[PDB]
């Protein structure tokens, strides 16, 4: 039944993935941005200038006020708002409705992004990173308390954006090859273990731990590959050797200055492949996704940002990781599966991959404590 599912999302690039959603009765039709960073349902409830429509509760027969307030602060902007619940459905989505906790937006600084098109949010993750605290029950567990949907959605984000978020399933057609499955070390974030990194097929030969310095994350709702420092220092210094042919501004490196080449020369084959190996489902087992520069160049002649990062929060495989990759949030046995999309990213010598099994020695030992 997952065809209704398939290209539900859209987007804007580096803005964000969204779905249809309505909330209330008679029904409000709002577009909300899928975030598996996040645990919170929340959707602009008052006037804002980057706001087209937004919830009005007045107008709902079916809401409840809650009688609380929340903020949730993310690493890019805030909001606060008011707690209530009401009915919601998602249109391209399972044929249900389900009574959810719902935070109404009434203040935010640098949260709804203009042009974006969405105007609320859908955490995705654990009710321990729930906002304020872990009894405000998130969307996702709601929905599966009261339907017979199972506990588990996949994300295939295509790189003027679209994709989709197939509900309750997996759907085999829109991907290819095996998935591979690392375990989610703790239901907060979407906490994963990387055990190794290589570019162009060479080790950084880093302690592993480094990797996972504080924790690692699969988060839909961060554009870039964000890594800790002194990950991040190694792989600039790789990828900088390795495309040594052509100099590039210091702020490049950075985030801040794109780059451009004449339309259709973009000289992809002097940027390497980045592997991340993530702990696998049996003893010292590991697997490998293998991401092309056309991830890590974001395009914005053709002229591109750098959209590999640093973070002091751990590493972030966000959206530029998950695109071109089928993404499996398998919450009912705790993993989350990789496999090669139907919409994946296309070199002409190179391919995006997920490659295993790999044997990886003390894998336990990668995670940080
Ligand atoms: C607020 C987010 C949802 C709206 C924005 C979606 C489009 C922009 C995605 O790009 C970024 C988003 C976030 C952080 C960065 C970042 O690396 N820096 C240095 C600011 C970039 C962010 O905070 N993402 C969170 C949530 O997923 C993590 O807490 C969700």
């Amino acid at each position: 039944s997952f065809v209704e599912m398939v290209d539900n999302l859209r987007g804007k690039s580096g803005q964000g993935y969204y779905v249809e959603m309505t909330v209330g009765s008679p029904p409000q039709t709002l577009n909300i941005l899928v975030d598996t960073g996040s645990s919170n349902f929340a959707v602009g409830a008052a006037p804002h200038p980057f706001l087209h429509r937004y919830y009005q509760r007045q107008l709902s027969s079916t809401y409840r006020d809650l009688r609380k307030g929340v903020y949730v602060p993310y690493t890019q902007g805030k909001w606060e708002g008011e707690l209530g619940t009401d009915l919601v459905s998602i249109p391209h989505g399972p044929n249900v409705t389900v009574r959810a906790n719902i935070a109404a937006i009434t203040e935010s600084d640098k949260f709804f992004i203009n042009g974006s098109n969405w105007e609320g949010i859908l955490g995705l993750a654990y009710a321990e990173i729930a906002r304020p605290d872990d009894s405000l029950e998130p969307f996702f567990d709601s929905l599966v308390k009261q339907t017979h949907v199972p506990n588990l959605f996949s994300l295939q984000l295509c790189g003027s954006v679209g994709g989709s978020m197939i509900i309750g399933g997996i759907d085999h057609s829109l991907y290819t090859g095996s998935l591979w499955y690392t375990p989610i070390r703790r239901e907060w974030y979407y906490e994963v273990i990387i055990v190794r990194v290589e570019i162009n097929g060479q080790d950084l030969k880093m302690d592993c731990k480094e990797y996972n310095y504080d924790k690692s994350i699969v988060d839909s709702g961060t554009t870039n590959l964000r890594l800790p420092k002194k990950v991040f220092e190694a792989a600039v210094k790789s990828i900088k050797a390795a495309s040594s042919t052509e100099k590039f501004p210091d702020g490049f490196w950075l985030g801040e200055q794109l780059v451009c080449w004449q339309a259709g020369t973009t000289p992809w084959n002097i940027f390497p492949v980045i592997s991340l190996y993530l702990m696998g489902e049996v003893t010292n087992q590991s697997f490998r996704i293998t991401i092309l520069p056309q991830q890590y160049l974001r395009p914005v002649d053709d002229c591109y940002k750098f959209a590999i990062s640093q973070s002091s929060t751990g590493t972030v495989m966000g959206a530029v990781i998950m695109e071109g990759f089928y993404v499996v949030f398998d919450r009912a046995r705790k993993r989350i599966g990789f496999a090669v999309s139907a919409c994946h990213v296309h070199d002409e010598f190179r391919t995006a991959a997920v490659e295993g099994p790999f044997v990886t020695l003390d894998m336990e030992d990668c995670g940080y404590n």
